[PDB]
């Protein structure tokens, strides 16, 4: 299969007076590539998707690609949707913007069966040419696709390759790798990016990233190349920001940290989302005080 | 405040040959009219509102606010979305297409904080002169509105009335109705509408309903006259079925049942719904054998 | 069958220099006589049964069993065990030094299956020929007895009449009593005494009415005779108590609040347990302002 | 700190018309110790601790120390309780009868705060000068040793050296060594031993050892010389059969299969245990075939 593996960013979407801050999104991005990051991924949960407009959806992934051209960086998609027939013209869409590959979420709200999503998923698949990566986070969605759904998916469909485990079950990890080796499962959870890469996953979506793009790159690429050990020590040192990172719903801690780091202009979210309380806002500012944050 | 309580029916939304089977819908909610419900629900969870395009959100809410007209029935359109702008225009849409009322879903998916639930509701409030019922079902969403977000939005926004709760949690009603004893809480689940009314409950928005309204109609009207025996009874005779309509995901099994008792053509979902497994439509058809279901 | 029912309560045990105060214990058993209650629990789950000898065990029961000669209050003797052999032998202790029940609660910690469970039930109900009430609290045991093992027990055994529950689930509430409406449903989670009781249970055992006896046995006899609205008030007068009442887990906060009022000497507990954290104290001790506190 | 780390065995305990088989118990000992085990488990949550007398505690600890005399197996034995007077007692007594540690599991039932933990634990390490690895396991005792209680004991404590975690939650495995990494973190679910050992975990507690010591002490030796490859192809192989021990409650799996082995003699519990089901006795044997076990 094809696959869209390594380090990757789940990027920010920065805001400046309501609108997407198309120079600070691209500067963003090159910041990303110049710290060895090897995808990125335009419009996910981190991204605030939800709350963006199908034309800034198209935006962010163009400006994505663009700034991507002439570098070994890809750019793997957000597209997914609770309705089959949006999330599979999400899907043709992301491929005529220049998409290298799509991350597909699981429906949320609606709560579909295993039945349902696998033919979810197939439509996507038959959809495109491009590689499909599955996105599992049923703290999000309500819903949980099963080890065997994800499975059959990867053997039937051609595009699909792997999935993104935002679940924190290690034990999940296991079983699919164990009853299908083949598949690249992708971290979704920065605190355990290392168990999960040791386990035989071959990459992380990455939140932490967005921050410190240089560590989380050379954690998985440590990994990935067996320096267990380097690789461990890199995660170590990460947890403190990681957890914090989630001190409020994703992305609220994120920007909160990327606002103080000076990278971006305002803290600014599109409602629900708002800023954090004033001690959560407190207390990732301390916790960022242990970490060199690259700049520009 | 002004109010809409008592029982109600979120609607299902039928189709046939993958549309929405205009003349089926408004056949049905004139069947809810006439076996004595007193509003019936367009569009919400039940009524596969994530999977309708904008347009048909449109269609529905207008044939209920037609088949309602000369009637006490009122149509309590659903309205929410996971992002605040969007559940902004679909609220003032709802009041322009002449519904009595909103029920807004709280935000999926994006898990915004307590904080951002106030900002989300306080918007929509504050974009229509119509009445407001928030709606609670974390298993659903992610997230739960809390007890005193509910409280300081139903005190902050005039219009805002009460909450439909569906979080199987009964702490939480005595909670919400000892502190903000003016607040409509309504039953979002059906096996515990008894429960509910009786802490002081005033109405229920109802699965069941759409195959047994006359049964939950009676049910609610016993309660709200502190008939309690009386209500009790019918709460306990319909525990089975109200159980067997969540073997899978609603409105999955409560579209079988409708289709089994021949009230609706097609037993049609739109993906990723799908039809229940055959060992469930098997077990929905043996517990519909216990119950007396209204004709046209 | 023989039943042991309305306001019921889960009595703490005074320590004096790490030693049972038994004359302390008679005199709390005195104060629950005079304020209304039906009958007591002597070392349950609040009485820190985990931590007492078998020769406290015994103490404790004598004390209660002497203190309501003569009067109509029951003893309902708590005599689990996580060992079969161990809860058949403290049954029949119990019933030897007069008790006029036993409260059995689940074997916690070995989570026994459910055809475990019936079997362990089984022998202690063929032990003894008192009343036998289950005792369903998951959060501490880490297993749960099915609503299905519950109603065979009731039909197969015939001293087993009903069951006491503390799961926060008023659905299976709705379960238990629609399918088998002979059992007795006791409540053994303060905050939702009213709803369980306006559903047909018969019965509370409390934490709260060591500390507001009068209060709690109102409650219960308002909601045996139907009288709901008055049994509603007391419920939800009592809400912010019952809530503090497990700000740590009980018996903490209602030793901590009985030597606040004077009702105990000393603030002792038996480790693991502990005196509360100075914060909740301060909390437990403001809440308990806005109550009217019967002395001896 | 000294420690007791490796390959470890939670022996199952076989009974014979309802005694213990005490040479049986001897001839199972022997098998772990010619299949690489570094230490045993005598009386743990496997062993049915719950249901064995005090002289039966004292008998499998005493056959425990006299069969590995001689090897260099350790015996870590059972000694917890939810009475710290208790536990203190039973860590007394394993040091009389030769055990090299103890392990100690969370207060069961009672759920102690943080600082009764403490308490608790440090009277425990207090009593005896051998070492103390403290168990986590809320889903059996409902209560959780968070992280900073964990170190606390760690560094206030001589003899605590670690933790037996039983918790599916490998973030918490990551928090523990990326703050304390002098700690031996051992794992006590077998589905998870890979990736605790390859997050610098320096052991594991094992119920699938019983079966199959060989393969779980190979596992352990591999990670714990860095051979990740060959650790996670154990674990992987393992994943099966270390799913399917827990069909039904541990140790009711490990002994269907011990039986079915003929490496015990008769299919024994004591109450509440008993059992498995028809078809889960089934599932166990049909998932045995795909694995070598050793003999005596
Ligand atoms: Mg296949
Ligand atoms: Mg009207
Ligand atoms: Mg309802
Ligand atoms: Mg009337």
């Amino acid at each position: 299969k094809n696959i869209i593996i390594g380090a990757m960013t789940a990027l920010i979407t920065p805001f400046k007076n309501g609108k997407v801050d198309e120079q600070s999104y691209a500067r963003l991005i090159k910041r990303q590539i110049e710290n060895g990051i090897d995808a990125v991924v335009p419009v996910g949960t981190t991204g605030e998707s939800a709350t963006l407009t199908h034309e800034e959806h198209r935006t962010c992934i163009e400006i994505a690609v663009e700034t991507c051209k002439g570098t070994k960086v890809k750019v793997l998609a957000g597209a997914g949707s609770d309705a089959t027939h949006e999330a599979v013209g999400l899907a043709k869409f992301a491929k005529e913007h220049g998409a290298d590959g799509i991350l597909s979420v699981a429906p949320y709200y609606n709560k579909p069966t295993q039945q349902g999503l696998y033919e979810h998923y197939k439509a996507i698949a038959q959809s495109v040419d491009i590689p499909v990566l599955l996105y599992n986070v049923p703290g999000r969605t309500g819903c949980e696709i099963s080890t065997d759904t994800i499975i059959k998916l990867f053997r039937d469909c051609e595009n699909i390759y792997g999935v993104k485990e935002a679940s924190g079950n290690i034990d999940k990890c296991v079983d699919l790798l164990a009853h299908e080796p083949r598949m690249m499962l992708i971290s979704g959870e920065d605190a355990i990016n290392y168990p999960i890469l040791s386990n035989g996953g071959k990459g992380v979506i990455s939140v932490t990233s967005n921050l410190l793009p240089d560590m989380i790159s050379a954690l998985t690429h440590f990994a990935l190349d067996e320096n267990y050990k380097e690789a461990k020590k890199i995660n170590d040192e990460l947890y403190n920001i990681n957890k914090i990172l989630f001190c409020e719903s994703n992305p609220i801690p994120i920007k909160t940290a990327m606002y103080l780091a000076g990278l971006i202009e305002s803290l600014e979210f599109r409602l629900p989302l708002c800023s954090p309380s004033k001690e959560n806002f407190a207390k990732i500012e301390e916790v960022m005080k242990k970490y060199k944050i690259k700049g520009f």
